[PDB]
């Protein structure tokens, strides 16, 4: 049986695309690409779409649990925030694609133990001024979950223990609340 059943993921995920177009509101520029809920369907999707390093400036990918839209206003994001990774123009080449794929795997692989239920999704922003990768969690005031996700994420990315990453509430974005 191991040879013919697809491997179900713990959650169903939706991948979203954003393309800046000044003709439209921010929300109208956000589009759902597809959903998947197995390992096989994840890789089929990933192998079919552009690497984030090849996207035009002003585009985003977002991967969110099915039923959570990748915007502050969603009920599961309004009281949350994000662990923010900032990349300069030389880490678009060096780390953007490898960090984003590691982020995707931390999500679909439920890599944060009990607190993976606090994860809502992740976003990569490709920009001329510098790219960003972030994991969104549901409750900025849950310090245990937020700190533990931040520590695991930093190790899974392989960031040196001298670098500091920060967690910002979405209420502020719309400064750091935690640092690891």
């Amino acid at each position: 049986p191991e040879h013919y059943i697809k491997h179900p993921l713990q959650n169903r995920w939706a991948l979203w695309f954003f393309k800046n177009d000044k003709s439209k509101t921010w929300q109208a520029n956000l589009r759902l690409i597809s959903k998947f809920d197995t390992v096989e369907d994840f890789w089929a999707l990933y192998n079919h779409i552009q690497l984030s390093s090849n996207l035009m400036p002003g585009c985003d990918y977002s991967l969110f649990k099915d039923g959570i839209e990748p915007m502050w206003e969603d009920e599961k994001n309004k009281r949350g925030g994000r662990w923010l990774i900032t990349l300069n123009k030389q880490q678009r080449r060096s780390d953007l694609d490898r960090f984003w794929l590691e982020t995707l795997l931390c999500l679909i692989g439920e890599s944060f133990d009990d607190y993976s239920d606090d994860v809502c999704g992740a976003v990569v922003n490709v920009r001329a001024k510098g790219d960003k990768i972030a994991i969104w969690t549901t409750e900025c005031e849950n310090r245990d979950a937020v700190t533990h996700i931040g520590r695991v994420y930093k190790e899974r990315l392989g960031l040196p223990p001298k670098i500091v990453i920060g967690y910002q509430s979405h209420a502020d974005t719309a400064k750091n609340r935690f640092v690891v």
